[PDB]
Formats: structure tokens, C-alpha cells, sequence
């Protein structure tokens, strides 16, 4: 049951924020509903849940359209997937998020592809902050210079960073990891406006990062199922 799996799971994330003396609200809640249809979504929907994330660009924007049409107002999509420059009009067309940014030239063509009556498109910067075998994400060393240049793209609003730390059994490597990125995201909120958003933590992470400071956990099989 969606909605059971939602409540289960809004309830983890409340416990974890007030046990180490957060606000609960400070999180939010990314339902990433890659792999499963606009029928599990809608079932989402009808629960209360607003913001969902997408890993495929068609995938998404099928699911986009089909809620628009609907009639269905107020949602929020995050694409949180590795972003190809031959997709990326697709994501700047129909996405509220895009979590992946990772080179200037894909930023760029965002930009450049985002129409100009649309909100500007909400970006994070993602950090390879752990992952020997992802080439997704900078390293740190490279941020402080993405992060300017992005900045200055006006159909593009800078609003933090993502990392999808590898995998990892031991809480302390969890937190440890986590608090490198927290950090990180400190400092880059004490110069740049606007930053509030830190992409971190999914399920078996979930308590590290939010103790760590994440402001967005992305949860999937816990909500929709294997
Ligand atoms: C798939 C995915 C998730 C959700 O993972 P689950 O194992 O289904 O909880 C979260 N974030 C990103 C970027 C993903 O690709």
C-alpha cells in the first residue's frame, strides 16, 4: 500500500530529524518513482505526495505530461539521473529540478533550452564525493569553479548539491561521508545566494545523512515497491 509505505516512511524521516534536534520540515521528502507507472504515481498523488524524481528522461516526461493533462496541479519534478546533452531539451522543457549537474557545457545547454516563461530551472551541483566506480559528479576541488560559472546562467537557479555516496554498511563511513558534503554545502551557502538544497540520503543511509545535515532524502523501494 502507497499510501501506508508513505506514511511509514514520512515517519522515519520525522524521528531521524527530531532525534538530533532538527525541525522535521527541514526535509523533504523526493518520492523517486523510476521504473514504476503513472498508476503507482497517481496512487502517490491521491496521499499527498508532491515531489517525485525521475532518472530517465523519457520515462519522466511521459509521466509529466500525463498529470498535466489530467488537470493535476502543484507537483514538483526533480530529474536526478545522469543527463546525456542529446535529452536535455526534453529536462529543460518539463523539469522543476535537475540534481545532475556535473560539467558547465550540459548547464549550458539547460540554459539555452529552458523557455524563458518557465520558472528558472532549480539546479544542484552533484559531487563524486566517494564513488571509485561512478563517472558521475566533480570532485570537490572543481566546485568552487562549476559553481561560479553556473551561477551566472539566467534560466538556471543554483540551490545546492547532490552526491550519491558508494555504498556503504558502516553508520560511521555513512556519516563521515555525509558531513564531507555537508561541509561542503556550509561553505558554498555563506557566498552564494539562495542555497538550501542538499541531495543526500536514501533509505539505508536515510538517518546518517539527515544527522549530517541533508535538507532532501530520495526513497523509491521503500514507497513503491521492488
Ligand atoms: C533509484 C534512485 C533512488 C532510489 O533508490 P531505491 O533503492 O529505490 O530506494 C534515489 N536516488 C537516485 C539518484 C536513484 O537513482
Amino acid at each position: 500500500d502507497i499510501a501506508h509505505n508513505l506514511a511509514q516512511v514520512r515517519d522515519k524521516i520525522s524521528a531521524a530529524a527530531t532525534r538530533c534536534g532538527r525541525s522535521p520540515e527541514e526535509i523533504t521528502l523526493l518520492a523517486v518513482s523510476k521504473t514504476k507507472p503513472a498508476s503507482a504515481i497517481a496512487e502517490a498523488i491521491d496521499a499527498g505526495q508532491r515531489q517525485f524524481g525521475e532518472n530517465y528522461v523519457q520515462e519522466g516526461v511521459d509521466k509529466i505530461r500525463h498529470f498535466q493533462e489530467l488537470g493535476v496541479t502543484g507537483l514538483e519534478w526533480h530529474f536526478i539521473g545522469p543527463l546525456q546533452s542529446n535529452k536535455s531539451r526534453l529536462v529543460a522543457e518539463h523539469f522543476d529540478w535537475c540534481h545532475t549537474i556535473d560539467r558547465l557545457r550540459i548547464a549550458t545547454r539547460l540554459n539555452d533550452q529552458r523557455p524563458a516563461e518557465l520558472p528558472p530551472l532549480n539546479v544542484l551541483i552533484q559531487i563524486n564525493i566517494s564513488d571509485e566506480n561512478s563517472k558521475s559528479g566533480i570532485q570537490l576541488a572543481e566546485l568552487d569553479e562549476l559553481a561560479a560559472a553556473v551561477a551566472e546562467l539566467p534560466r538556471l537557479r543554483l540551490r545546492g548539491l547532490m552526491a550519491i555516496p558508494a555504498p556503504e554498511s558502516e553508520y560511521v563511513r555513512q556519516f563521515e561521508v555525509a558531513r564531507q558534503m555537508a561541509v561542503a554545502f556550509a561553505g558554498l551557502k555563506t557566498r552564494y545566494p539562495h542555497i538550501d538544497t542538499l541531495s543526500l540520503g536514501m533509505s539505508d543511509d536515510m538517518e546518517a545523512a539527515i544527522a549530517a545535515g541533508s535538507t532532501m532524502v530520495r526513497i523509491g523501494t521503500a514507497i513503491f515497491g521492488a
